[PDB]
Protein backbone atom coordinates (compact mmCIF):
# COMPACT_ATOMS: atom_id res chain seq x y z
CA UNK A 1 0.00 0.00 0.00
CA UNK A 2 2.47 2.91 -1.21
CA UNK A 3 2.09 6.09 -0.09
CA UNK A 4 5.69 7.42 -1.23
CA UNK A 5 8.05 6.59 -3.94
CA UNK A 6 11.16 8.54 -4.96
CA UNK A 7 12.57 7.51 -8.59
CA UNK A 8 16.20 8.17 -9.08
CA UNK A 9 16.50 11.67 -7.46
CA UNK A 10 19.45 13.82 -7.81
CA UNK A 11 19.78 17.10 -6.50
CA UNK A 12 22.74 19.43 -7.40
CA UNK A 13 23.32 22.07 -4.60
CA UNK A 14 25.91 24.84 -5.46
CA UNK A 15 27.70 22.58 -8.52
CA UNK A 16 27.65 19.74 -6.90
CA UNK A 17 25.43 16.39 -6.87
CA UNK A 18 24.72 16.32 -3.44
CA UNK A 19 21.95 13.35 -3.72
CA UNK A 20 23.38 11.39 -6.65
CA UNK A 21 20.39 8.97 -7.30
CA UNK A 22 17.91 7.65 -4.79
CA UNK A 23 14.57 5.25 -5.32
CA UNK A 24 12.95 3.82 -2.70
CA UNK A 25 8.94 3.73 -1.55
CA UNK A 26 7.25 3.83 1.89
CA UNK A 27 4.34 2.02 2.70
CA UNK A 28 0.86 3.49 4.44
CA UNK A 29 1.49 3.11 8.24
CA UNK A 30 5.23 2.69 7.98
CA UNK A 31 7.61 4.33 10.30
CA UNK A 32 10.51 5.05 8.50
CA UNK A 33 14.14 6.80 9.77
CA UNK A 34 16.90 7.86 7.92
CA UNK A 35 20.52 7.70 8.85
CA UNK A 36 24.15 8.27 8.23
CA UNK A 37 27.25 10.61 8.73
CA UNK A 38 26.86 14.34 8.72
CA UNK A 39 26.94 15.57 4.40
CA UNK A 40 25.34 11.62 3.51
CA UNK A 41 22.57 13.99 2.02
CA UNK A 42 19.76 12.73 4.69
CA UNK A 43 18.00 16.12 5.10
CA UNK A 44 18.37 17.16 1.43
CA UNK A 45 16.53 13.82 0.76
CA UNK A 46 13.91 14.39 3.67
CA UNK A 47 12.94 18.09 2.21
CA UNK A 48 12.55 16.50 -1.57
CA UNK A 49 10.51 13.26 0.18
CA UNK A 50 8.53 16.12 1.69
CA UNK A 51 7.38 18.81 -1.39
CA UNK A 52 10.36 21.43 0.27
CA UNK A 53 12.47 21.26 -2.05
CA UNK A 54 12.46 20.39 -5.78
CA UNK A 55 14.46 17.50 -7.06
CA UNK A 56 17.18 18.15 -10.13
CA UNK A 57 16.39 14.99 -11.19
CA UNK A 58 14.12 11.94 -10.63
CA UNK A 59 10.32 11.93 -10.12
CA UNK A 60 8.80 11.45 -6.99
CA UNK A 61 4.89 10.50 -6.05
CA UNK A 62 2.21 10.43 -3.45
CA UNK A 63 -0.09 8.34 -2.82
CA UNK A 64 0.56 7.14 -6.38
CA UNK A 65 0.44 10.18 -8.13
CA UNK A 66 3.60 11.82 -9.44
CA UNK A 67 4.23 15.28 -7.90
CA UNK A 68 4.48 18.28 -10.14
CA UNK A 69 7.00 20.49 -8.31
CA UNK A 70 7.20 23.50 -11.26
CA UNK A 71 4.11 25.77 -9.37
CA UNK A 72 4.84 26.76 -6.23
CA UNK A 73 1.21 27.58 -5.29
CA UNK A 74 0.07 24.14 -6.33
CA UNK A 75 2.56 22.64 -4.80
CA UNK A 76 2.40 24.06 -0.90
CA UNK A 77 -1.42 23.36 -1.93
CA UNK A 78 -0.77 19.55 -1.91
CA UNK A 79 1.65 19.87 1.20
CA UNK A 80 -0.84 21.49 3.19
CA UNK A 81 -3.33 19.25 2.66
CA UNK A 82 -1.49 15.39 3.04
CA UNK A 83 1.84 16.30 5.04
CA UNK A 84 3.04 17.45 8.22
CA UNK A 85 6.75 18.78 9.64
CA UNK A 86 8.30 18.66 12.63
CA UNK A 87 12.41 19.93 12.84
CA UNK A 88 14.92 20.57 15.61
CA UNK A 89 13.50 24.20 15.52
CA UNK A 90 9.71 24.54 16.30
CA UNK A 91 9.08 27.75 14.54
CA UNK A 92 6.49 28.63 16.98
CA UNK A 93 4.86 32.35 16.22
CA UNK A 94 5.20 33.56 19.74
CA UNK A 95 2.61 36.55 20.03
CA UNK A 96 0.07 33.36 19.85
CA UNK A 97 -1.03 30.41 22.41
CA UNK A 98 -0.49 27.13 22.44
CA UNK A 99 -3.85 26.51 21.04
CA UNK A 100 -3.55 29.52 18.40
CA UNK A 101 -0.64 28.30 16.96
CA UNK A 102 -1.86 24.42 16.28
CA UNK A 103 -5.30 25.83 14.43
CA UNK A 104 -3.13 28.35 12.22
CA UNK A 105 -2.94 25.56 10.04
CA UNK A 106 -6.34 24.28 9.76
CA UNK A 107 -7.56 28.61 9.22
CA UNK A 108 -5.49 28.74 6.64
CA UNK A 109 -6.91 26.04 4.69
CA UNK A 110 -10.93 26.92 5.55
CA UNK A 111 -11.70 25.04 8.43
CA UNK A 112 -14.53 26.40 10.50
CA UNK A 113 -13.13 28.45 13.47
CA UNK A 114 -15.05 26.05 15.94
CA UNK A 115 -14.32 22.96 14.59
CA UNK A 116 -10.80 23.87 14.56
CA UNK A 117 -10.19 25.13 17.69
CA UNK A 118 -11.92 21.83 18.96
CA UNK A 119 -9.39 19.89 16.90
CA UNK A 120 -6.72 22.07 18.35
CA UNK A 121 -8.03 21.65 21.99
CA UNK A 122 -8.60 17.64 20.91
CA UNK A 123 -4.76 17.43 19.83
CA UNK A 124 -3.36 19.40 22.69
CA UNK A 125 -5.03 17.24 25.52
CA UNK A 126 -3.77 14.23 23.31
CA UNK A 127 -0.02 15.59 23.59
CA UNK A 128 0.49 16.77 27.04
CA UNK A 129 -0.65 20.41 26.84
CA UNK A 130 -3.67 20.62 27.91
CA UNK A 131 -3.12 22.61 30.51
CA UNK A 132 -0.85 25.25 28.22
CA UNK A 133 -3.34 26.03 25.69
CA UNK A 134 -3.52 29.82 26.51
CA UNK A 135 0.55 29.90 27.37
CA UNK A 136 2.63 32.05 24.91
CA UNK A 137 5.47 30.04 23.84
CA UNK A 138 8.17 32.02 25.53
CA UNK A 139 6.94 30.81 28.46
CA UNK A 140 7.21 27.13 27.17
CA UNK A 141 10.31 24.39 27.30
CA UNK A 142 11.92 22.95 24.25
CA UNK A 143 10.24 20.27 24.59
CA UNK A 144 7.00 21.46 25.54
CA UNK A 145 7.25 23.88 22.09
CA UNK A 146 8.14 20.55 20.29
CA UNK A 147 4.72 19.28 21.75
CA UNK A 148 3.20 22.38 19.86
CA UNK A 149 4.59 21.39 16.67
CA UNK A 150 3.84 18.07 16.63
CA UNK A 151 0.21 18.79 17.54
CA UNK A 152 0.24 21.41 15.03
CA UNK A 153 2.19 18.83 12.41
CA UNK A 154 -1.22 16.70 13.13
CA UNK A 155 -3.66 19.75 12.07
CA UNK A 156 -4.79 18.52 8.65
CA UNK A 157 -5.11 15.02 9.47
CA UNK A 158 -1.77 14.37 7.43
CA UNK A 159 -0.99 11.09 5.61
CA UNK A 160 2.47 11.45 6.45
CA UNK A 161 4.76 13.67 8.38
CA UNK A 162 8.10 14.16 8.07
CA UNK A 163 10.59 14.44 11.15
CA UNK A 164 13.96 16.28 10.45
CA UNK A 165 16.19 15.95 13.64
CA UNK A 166 12.58 16.09 16.10
CA UNK A 167 14.77 15.37 19.34
CA UNK A 168 17.92 17.49 18.73
CA UNK A 169 18.76 19.67 21.48
CA UNK A 170 15.90 17.97 23.92
CA UNK A 171 17.15 16.12 27.04
CA UNK A 172 16.85 12.70 27.87
CA UNK A 173 13.48 12.65 29.38
CA UNK A 174 11.73 15.00 26.54
CA UNK A 175 13.83 12.99 24.38
CA UNK A 176 11.79 9.57 24.90
CA UNK A 177 8.50 11.83 25.22
CA UNK A 178 8.46 13.02 22.15
CA UNK A 179 10.13 9.25 20.79
CA UNK A 180 7.22 7.50 22.27
CA UNK A 181 4.31 10.95 20.70
CA UNK A 182 5.88 9.60 17.04
CA UNK A 183 5.55 5.75 18.42
CA UNK A 184 1.88 6.29 19.35
CA UNK A 185 0.78 8.68 16.07
CA UNK A 186 2.07 5.54 13.91
CA UNK A 187 0.26 3.20 15.65
CA UNK A 188 -2.65 5.39 15.01
CA UNK A 189 -1.77 4.60 11.48
CA UNK A 190 0.12 8.02 10.26
CA UNK A 191 3.15 7.47 8.13
CA UNK A 192 6.42 8.45 9.63
CA UNK A 193 9.88 9.77 7.67
CA UNK A 194 12.08 11.05 10.36
CA UNK A 195 16.03 11.94 9.93
CA UNK A 196 17.86 11.31 12.97
CA UNK A 197 21.46 11.28 14.31
CA UNK A 198 20.68 8.72 17.02
CA UNK A 199 20.98 5.36 15.85
CA UNK A 200 18.79 4.18 19.29
CA UNK A 201 15.94 6.06 18.10
CA UNK A 202 16.34 4.32 14.36
CA UNK A 203 16.30 1.57 15.99
CA UNK A 204 12.32 2.05 17.09
CA UNK A 205 11.23 2.07 13.89
CA UNK A 206 9.74 -0.35 11.38
CA UNK A 207 12.82 0.43 8.50
CA UNK A 208 16.21 2.10 8.73
CA UNK A 209 17.88 3.72 5.46
CA UNK A 210 21.02 4.01 5.63
CA UNK A 211 23.11 7.09 3.58
CA UNK A 212 26.35 8.05 2.87
CA UNK A 213 27.74 10.29 -0.06
CA UNK A 214 24.27 11.17 -1.68
CA UNK A 215 23.22 7.37 -1.67
CA UNK A 216 21.19 4.72 0.09
CA UNK A 217 23.95 2.12 1.22
CA UNK A 218 21.70 -0.08 3.15
CA UNK A 219 18.32 -0.87 4.36
CA UNK A 220 17.10 -2.07 7.66
CA UNK A 221 13.79 -3.71 8.54
CA UNK A 222 12.86 -4.79 12.27
CA UNK A 223 9.72 -6.70 12.77
CA UNK B 1 19.06 60.16 30.33
CA UNK B 2 15.99 57.62 31.57
CA UNK B 3 14.44 55.18 28.69
CA UNK B 4 12.99 52.41 30.86
CA UNK B 5 11.33 52.76 35.05
CA UNK B 6 9.49 50.38 36.46
CA UNK B 7 7.77 51.38 40.01
CA UNK B 8 6.76 49.03 42.37
CA UNK B 9 6.63 46.14 39.90
CA UNK B 10 3.90 43.46 41.13
CA UNK B 11 2.69 40.35 39.33
CA UNK B 12 0.40 37.53 40.57
CA UNK B 13 0.13 34.38 38.55
CA UNK B 14 -2.18 31.90 39.73
CA UNK B 15 -2.86 32.93 43.09
CA UNK B 16 0.53 33.87 44.28
CA UNK B 17 2.78 36.79 43.89
CA UNK B 18 5.94 36.06 41.45
CA UNK B 19 7.38 39.71 41.74
CA UNK B 20 6.76 41.18 45.00
CA UNK B 21 7.46 45.05 44.44
CA UNK B 22 10.48 45.79 41.89
CA UNK B 23 11.66 49.47 41.13
CA UNK B 24 14.86 49.91 38.33
CA UNK B 25 15.51 52.16 36.00
CA UNK B 26 17.87 51.98 32.79
CA UNK B 27 19.72 54.85 30.95
CA UNK B 28 20.02 55.40 26.99
CA UNK B 29 22.74 53.17 25.87
CA UNK B 30 23.11 50.83 29.01
CA UNK B 31 23.45 46.83 28.73
CA UNK B 32 21.99 45.64 31.69
CA UNK B 33 21.99 41.90 32.77
CA UNK B 34 19.45 40.22 35.35
CA UNK B 35 20.75 37.51 37.04
CA UNK B 36 19.25 35.21 39.87
CA UNK B 37 17.88 31.32 41.12
CA UNK B 38 15.54 29.81 39.08
CA UNK B 39 11.68 30.91 40.30
CA UNK B 40 13.46 34.06 41.23
CA UNK B 41 10.93 36.33 38.66
CA UNK B 42 13.94 37.32 36.12
CA UNK B 43 11.62 36.19 33.42
CA UNK B 44 8.51 37.89 34.60
CA UNK B 45 10.17 40.88 35.27
CA UNK B 46 11.34 40.54 31.68
CA UNK B 47 8.00 40.42 29.91
CA UNK B 48 6.45 43.07 31.87
CA UNK B 49 9.68 45.83 31.01
CA UNK B 50 9.04 44.70 27.05
CA UNK B 51 5.57 45.46 27.42
CA UNK B 52 4.43 40.90 26.43
CA UNK B 53 2.56 40.86 30.15
CA UNK B 54 0.64 43.90 32.16
CA UNK B 55 1.69 43.76 35.96
CA UNK B 56 -0.85 43.49 38.48
CA UNK B 57 0.14 46.37 40.29
CA UNK B 58 3.07 49.21 40.04
CA UNK B 59 3.85 50.97 36.65
CA UNK B 60 6.46 51.30 33.63
CA UNK B 61 7.72 54.07 31.62
CA UNK B 62 9.22 54.53 28.35
CA UNK B 63 10.70 57.08 27.06
CA UNK B 64 9.03 59.02 30.29
CA UNK B 65 5.73 57.82 29.72
CA UNK B 66 3.61 55.87 31.58
CA UNK B 67 2.79 52.82 29.47
CA UNK B 68 -1.21 52.11 29.32
CA UNK B 69 -1.56 48.29 29.67
CA UNK B 70 -5.10 48.32 29.07
CA UNK B 71 -5.83 48.27 25.08
CA UNK B 72 -3.79 45.36 23.49
CA UNK B 73 -3.68 46.78 20.36
CA UNK B 74 -2.38 50.21 21.26
CA UNK B 75 0.65 48.57 23.35
CA UNK B 76 1.52 46.30 20.41
CA UNK B 77 2.13 48.74 18.37
CA UNK B 78 4.12 50.22 20.76
CA UNK B 79 6.38 47.84 21.05
CA UNK B 80 6.85 46.86 17.48
CA UNK B 81 7.45 50.55 16.79
CA UNK B 82 9.96 51.23 19.69
CA UNK B 83 11.35 47.75 21.61
CA UNK B 84 13.03 44.44 20.03
CA UNK B 85 13.04 40.93 21.44
CA UNK B 86 15.93 38.51 21.79
CA UNK B 87 14.56 34.80 23.25
CA UNK B 88 16.72 31.51 23.35
CA UNK B 89 14.20 30.14 21.31
CA UNK B 90 14.25 31.69 17.31
CA UNK B 91 10.49 31.87 16.06
CA UNK B 92 11.70 32.10 12.65
CA UNK B 93 8.73 31.34 9.85
CA UNK B 94 10.46 28.39 8.03
CA UNK B 95 8.46 29.02 4.84
CA UNK B 96 10.22 32.55 4.25
CA UNK B 97 14.23 33.13 3.82
CA UNK B 98 16.20 34.81 6.54
CA UNK B 99 15.89 38.00 4.04
CA UNK B 100 12.46 37.93 4.31
CA UNK B 101 12.07 36.87 8.13
CA UNK B 102 13.75 39.89 8.89
CA UNK B 103 11.61 42.46 7.35
CA UNK B 104 8.49 40.60 8.16
CA UNK B 105 7.91 43.21 11.07
CA UNK B 106 8.85 46.59 8.41
CA UNK B 107 6.02 45.44 6.41
CA UNK B 108 3.82 45.51 9.18
CA UNK B 109 5.01 48.95 10.40
CA UNK B 110 4.16 49.92 6.69
CA UNK B 111 7.81 50.74 5.55
CA UNK B 112 7.65 50.41 1.81
CA UNK B 113 9.40 47.05 0.48
CA UNK B 114 12.35 48.43 -1.23
CA UNK B 115 13.62 50.39 1.76
CA UNK B 116 12.49 47.42 3.91
CA UNK B 117 14.49 44.89 1.62
CA UNK B 118 17.65 47.23 1.67
CA UNK B 119 17.42 47.16 5.52
CA UNK B 120 16.82 43.87 5.68
CA UNK B 121 20.25 43.23 3.47
CA UNK B 122 22.14 45.67 5.38
CA UNK B 123 20.97 43.99 8.85
CA UNK B 124 21.82 40.71 7.55
CA UNK B 125 25.36 41.65 5.67
CA UNK B 126 26.43 43.11 9.37
CA UNK B 127 25.37 40.25 11.37
CA UNK B 128 27.44 37.75 9.30
CA UNK B 129 24.55 36.17 7.14
CA UNK B 130 24.86 37.91 3.89
CA UNK B 131 25.41 34.54 2.25
CA UNK B 132 22.33 33.37 3.98
CA UNK B 133 19.92 36.38 2.57
CA UNK B 134 17.87 33.17 0.86
CA UNK B 135 17.96 30.40 2.88
CA UNK B 136 14.97 28.96 4.87
CA UNK B 137 15.27 28.44 8.29
CA UNK B 138 15.65 24.48 8.22
CA UNK B 139 18.52 25.29 6.61
CA UNK B 140 19.97 26.96 9.33
CA UNK B 141 21.93 26.05 12.48
CA UNK B 142 20.28 27.54 15.85
CA UNK B 143 23.45 30.03 15.38
CA UNK B 144 22.63 31.45 12.63
CA UNK B 145 18.53 31.53 13.41
CA UNK B 146 19.21 33.75 16.39
CA UNK B 147 21.80 35.87 14.26
CA UNK B 148 18.45 36.24 12.07
CA UNK B 149 16.07 36.64 15.49
CA UNK B 150 18.98 39.61 16.44
CA UNK B 151 18.66 41.14 12.82
CA UNK B 152 14.70 40.85 12.82
CA UNK B 153 14.77 42.62 16.47
CA UNK B 154 16.82 45.41 14.75
CA UNK B 155 14.79 46.32 11.96
CA UNK B 156 12.56 48.91 13.21
CA UNK B 157 15.56 50.36 14.87
CA UNK B 158 14.22 50.00 18.43
CA UNK B 159 15.45 52.21 21.40
CA UNK B 160 15.63 49.04 23.44
CA UNK B 161 16.23 45.06 22.89
CA UNK B 162 15.15 42.90 25.51
CA UNK B 163 16.89 39.24 25.75
CA UNK B 164 16.00 36.68 27.44
CA UNK B 165 18.60 33.50 27.69
CA UNK B 166 19.80 34.67 24.02
CA UNK B 167 22.48 32.15 24.33
CA UNK B 168 20.89 28.91 25.87
CA UNK B 169 21.13 25.80 23.13
CA UNK B 170 24.26 27.96 21.99
CA UNK B 171 27.57 26.05 21.79
CA UNK B 172 30.64 28.02 22.98
CA UNK B 173 31.60 29.31 19.82
CA UNK B 174 28.32 30.89 18.94
CA UNK B 175 27.91 31.96 22.89
CA UNK B 176 30.44 34.12 21.97
CA UNK B 177 29.37 35.45 18.91
CA UNK B 178 25.94 36.28 20.08
CA UNK B 179 27.75 38.23 23.14
CA UNK B 180 30.04 40.00 20.72
CA UNK B 181 26.90 40.77 18.69
CA UNK B 182 25.36 42.60 21.46
CA UNK B 183 28.53 44.26 22.93
CA UNK B 184 28.60 46.05 19.10
CA UNK B 185 24.74 47.10 19.14
CA UNK B 186 25.18 48.46 22.70
CA UNK B 187 27.82 50.17 21.52
CA UNK B 188 26.08 51.54 18.43
CA UNK B 189 23.92 53.40 21.37
CA UNK B 190 21.05 50.60 21.23
CA UNK B 191 20.00 50.06 24.83
CA UNK B 192 19.73 46.19 26.63
CA UNK B 193 18.30 44.65 29.12
CA UNK B 194 19.16 40.77 28.96
CA UNK B 195 18.35 37.63 31.25
CA UNK B 196 21.09 35.20 31.47
CA UNK B 197 21.98 31.99 33.50
CA UNK B 198 25.20 32.55 32.58
CA UNK B 199 27.15 35.02 35.75
CA UNK B 200 30.28 35.20 32.88
CA UNK B 201 27.65 36.59 30.39
CA UNK B 202 26.40 39.26 33.00
CA UNK B 203 29.92 40.24 33.62
CA UNK B 204 30.46 41.71 30.34
CA UNK B 205 27.01 43.80 30.64
CA UNK B 206 27.79 47.97 32.59
CA UNK B 207 25.16 46.54 35.59
CA UNK B 208 23.63 43.44 36.66
CA UNK B 209 20.53 43.41 38.94
CA UNK B 210 20.21 40.07 41.11
CA UNK B 211 16.87 38.98 42.20
CA UNK B 212 15.55 36.74 44.34
CA UNK B 213 11.93 35.36 45.11
CA UNK B 214 10.66 37.98 42.95
CA UNK B 215 13.25 41.10 44.42
CA UNK B 216 15.66 43.24 43.73
CA UNK B 217 18.42 41.83 46.21
CA UNK B 218 21.25 43.26 44.94
CA UNK B 219 22.89 45.43 41.94
CA UNK B 220 26.56 45.11 40.46
CA UNK B 221 27.89 48.17 38.25
CA UNK B 222 31.01 47.84 36.31
CA UNK B 223 33.41 50.57 34.87
MG1 LIG C 1 16.19 13.00 16.42
MG1 LIG D 1 22.10 33.83 27.85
Amino acid sequence: AEILRAENIKKVIRGYEILKGISLSVKKGEFVSIIGASGSGKSTLLYILGLLDAPTEGKVFLEGKEVDYTNEKELSLLRNRKLGFVFQFHYLIPELTALENVIVPMLKMGKPKKEAKERGEYLLSELGLGDKLSRKPYELSGGEQQRVAIARALANEPILLFADEPTGNLDSANTKRVMDIFLKINEGGTSIVMVTHERELAELTHRTLEMKDGKVVGEITRV
